């Protein structure tokens, strides 16, 4: 029937019933639970993913059956029967992409989620146009360090024809260079990013935070190469509060996180290049990307200069270092006045959020794995939270890298 | 290219393919519309059939798959279910068993170990006395001063029309839990229920932090009947911090032996409702989960205070500097008292030697990332970083309603 979801810190249940309005398939069966992956391994089609958001639109607006409504529908429908596909209002994609962010059983920031400033971008036609478009979105986003979550919408997809893309993960991130050495100088993740836009014409540097070029691609046409004008992108360095010591690494994050190779789906209509962006929570760069051993991987630096003892496990080394390196990074960001939330706060407001969207929509798509912070896990609610994971449309999705 | 599962470990880069999982025969919560893997709780020609199965596992693990012996045992097995509804396991084969429970239980981390377990076979076992002298032998040789024995004790099976051996307790030592007055709970609050139980059957109760529970244990058609453990089997651990002074002071403690006494072992569709198995302790579950949960001992706060931390503040990361403290504590007190203990680092690489010995041996190992990864410092271990597929595999370890 419906799943039974608990709470194991407060003895409370809840019952999900909004899964059922999930059209598209997870990873799982009966036999295995492949709930851990990360990635997944005709017109009537289109038309009945329409109508459906359509109707959702209308509902949202408490305008159901009503003759715009009906007009909506029949427009719709008028133009798939006679082209194949349809256009979305302004007014529906906004709504469209405040569902799909809402939806998103991965994002521990939906809390936020009616608060999206969308930016039309759908007149677009060429990459140069897309330049000027993203560099508006980050000053936006940005906003001098009292962030701001925003999306720019891309033309959609068209059959017989190369899609919009940004070929970068990240509107920012920092290169990785491969020294002959085995090594990497820089961000491992971004190894092959780095390698294209230099192939691409990029003049390389030689340091650990390089920020890259964008390679922006306007259908059928090679990507263009693009260098982000530095006062665009704002950045922090790192120094501890009581170590004196740390602000010597050199370490520094940059303050956008947003994500810029992910697909969006409204309504059947797909959005290639649609990125979106809200403002960190601390773990992802304090554990994450500067404690992950195949990113920056700098625990046993920190321990060292800690003076620890990094013969032995038993002596929580990695621990006790994880943690100053987050404290650092939320006392950087707080000292320079940058938007930043902790994985305690961060969680506390998930709950609430399962709160509202339990009475709003009788449950709420979640992916623990994902919810639960990279430290921590147990010390914070969400921890403790039975989930339901599903999929629900609007979506945002993952999609082949262009090359 | 391969029809089955693709798993990868994210840190290293590795690609794997789970063809296990294809044996398994019991279904999960999860379906292609949601994902329920979050949940804590989600006739002879049946038994036949789970029976045959099982004997063809054994005969394999000997390698004398498809031999006289395969065979006679299989006709035997039939002839046995057939005059009497049931059948039963030889020596041997309990044993085999027991360690594939053991080896197929999704959430345990400490699988590397699962060859090395001692079975005792308690089959004999007819009164409640009996039962507490087998688990008194369990504690005494599982302990071993300090120096852990991985076992487990098998009382008899389930039997058509005839009540089953139950241990009430979850584990066989467990601290209790006493409701206050004043709405509170003394003790450890996940204990309030057994605790209160085992009043009403006439046990005459402490009122401190860390008072062990008697067990109350039930053989068939009879009441549970009471029986408290000699102190001095019972190994306790007390904390103290390596360098922090005052923690020592706190007089927090915690015991020796973690040994789960509530679950139903199940073996070629025979039902063992009593079989309690001990291993040694990870440290997280001592100094995160008991110490530290909330609806726990909930000591983080008290901790962080005392180490004079914002506790105003949850961007001073108070819990999670208390936290880690907490758990260091735990680890220097068992390795002071020459007690066994793994700390989160060293059991999770060893759990991911033991998937790369299975991906050879059975090609993939059923497992819970939810479960498998500690409760502190997640990414800091290399588990979380490696993904896994989850299913059931026979024979198994169950949890069983509470005989109440
Ligand atoms: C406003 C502050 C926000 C915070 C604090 C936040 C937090 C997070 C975190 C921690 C993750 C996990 C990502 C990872 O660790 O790789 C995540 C994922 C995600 N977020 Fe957000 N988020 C925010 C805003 C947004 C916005 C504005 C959108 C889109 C409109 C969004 C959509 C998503 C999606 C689709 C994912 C899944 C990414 C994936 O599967 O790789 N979030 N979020
Ligand atoms: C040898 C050292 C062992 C270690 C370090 C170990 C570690 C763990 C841990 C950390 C858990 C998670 C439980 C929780 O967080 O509440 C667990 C669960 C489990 N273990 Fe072990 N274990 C060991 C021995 C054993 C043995 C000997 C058996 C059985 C013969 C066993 C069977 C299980 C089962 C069935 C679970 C799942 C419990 C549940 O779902 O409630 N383990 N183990
Ligand atoms: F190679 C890969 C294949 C599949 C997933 C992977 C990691 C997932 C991309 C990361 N998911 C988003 C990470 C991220 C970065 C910056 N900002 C945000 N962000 C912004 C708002 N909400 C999240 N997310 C690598
Ligand atoms: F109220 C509940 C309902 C369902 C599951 C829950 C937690 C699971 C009991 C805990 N799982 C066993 C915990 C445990 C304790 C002591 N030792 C061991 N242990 C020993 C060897 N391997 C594990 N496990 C609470
Ligand atoms: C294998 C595992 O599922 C994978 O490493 C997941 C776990 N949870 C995560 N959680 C977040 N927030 N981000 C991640 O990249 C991951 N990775
Ligand atoms: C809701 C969630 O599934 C629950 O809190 C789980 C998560 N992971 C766990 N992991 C372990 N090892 N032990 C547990 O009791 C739990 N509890
Ligand atoms: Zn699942």
């Amino acid at each position: 029937k419906f799943p039974r979801v608990k709470n194991w810190e407060l003895g409370s249940i809840t019952y999900d019933t909004l899964c059922a309005q999930s059209q598209q398939d997870g990873p799982c069966t009966p036999r295995r639970c492949l709930g851990s992956l990360v990635l997944p391994r005709p017109a009537e089609q289109l038309l009945s993913q329409a109508r459906d958001f359509i109707n959702q639109y209308y509902s949202s607006i408490k305008r159901s059956g009503s003759q715009a409504h009906e007009e909506r529908l029949q427009e719709v429908e008028a133009e798939v029967a006679s082209t194949g596909t349809y256009h979305l209002r302004e007014s529906e994609l906004v709504f469209g992409a405040k569902q799909a962010w809402r939806n998103a059983p991965r994002c521990v920031g939906r809390i936020q989620w009616g608060k999206l400033q969308v930016f039309d971008a759908r007149d677009c036609s060429s990459a140069q146009e897309m330049f000027t478009y993203i560099c508006n979105h980050i000053k936006y986003a940005t906003n001098r360090g009292n962030l701001r979550s925003a999306i720019t919408v891309f033309p959609q997809r068209a059959p017989g024809r190369g899609d919009f893309r940004i070929w970068n993960s990240q509107l920012v991130r920092y290169a990785g260079y491969r020294q002959q050495d085995g090594s990497v100088r820089g961000d491992p993740a971004n190894v092959e990013i780095t390698e294209l836009c230099i192939q691409h014409g990029w003049t390389p540097g030689n340091g650990r935070f390089d920020v890259l070029p964008l390679l922006l691609q306007a259908p059928d046409e090679a990507p263009e190469l693009f260098v982000l004008p530095p006062e665009l992108v704002l950045e922090v360095p790192l120094e501890h509060p009581t170590l004196e010591w740390f602000a010597a690494l050199g370490l520094r994050w940059y303050a956008l996180p947003a994500v810029s190779n992910m697909l969006l789906e409204i309504g059947g209509l797909e959005f290639s290049a649609a990125p979106f962006s809200g403002w960190y929570m601390s773990t992802e760069i304090g554990t994450r990307n500067l404690c992950d051993p195949h990113r920056y991987n700098i625990l046993e630096d920190v321990a060292v200069c800690m003076d620890l003892d990094t013969r032995t496990t038993s002596s929580l080394w990695k621990d006790k270092a994880a943690v100053e390196i987050n404290l650092a990074v939320l006392h950087s960001f707080q000292l320079a006045k940058v938007t930043i939330v902790d994985h305690h706060a961060a969680t506390v407001s998930f709950m609430k959020h399962l709160d509202n969207e339990q009475k709003a929509r009788g449950g709420c798509p979640a992916d623990w794995a994902w919810i639960v912070p990279p430290i921590s896990g147990s010390l914070t609610p969400v921890f403790h939270q039975e989930m339901v994971n599903y999929i629900l449309s609007p979506a945002f999705r993952y999609q082949p890298d262009p090359w």
